[PDB]
């Protein structure tokens, strides 16, 4: 439910501004997007992995709304 | 006459450095590369550049030596 979805394009756009970079022999500013992509990982992981821990706290059973739909 | 090797020698352990240290996620140490590179392609472009102009000034008589050899 739009969680991941903006994490996962920043991560893209870093790792594209970086891959165009590479080839403009830009070194310099290569260091700051390689920092901002590990950074921008290591918050996917921890946003998915606490998304996936509450999902196990209820229970998704079926009420009588879902069938009558 | 020991004047072009000794440079050009130099520039292919820089760029095999470069492309060693780009391939291995160290972009901090690549920008110190680059200049140095840069900096010896200029020394190798100005002592190509004064070298030839001895021989040109020069003339390349032929002797008889030559041709009894």
């Amino acid at each position: 439910p739009n969680n991941l979805k903006e994490i996962e394009q920043e991560i893209e756009k870093v790792k594209n501004e970086k891959d165009a970079a590479v080839h403009a022999q830009e070194f310099e500013n290569a260091a700051n997007l390689r920092d901002k992509q590990t950074k921008l990982e290591k918050q996917y992981e921890e946003a998915k992995n606490e998304w996936k821990n509450a999902q196990n706290g209820m229970s998704t059973s079926l009420s009588e709304e879902d069938i009558a739909e």
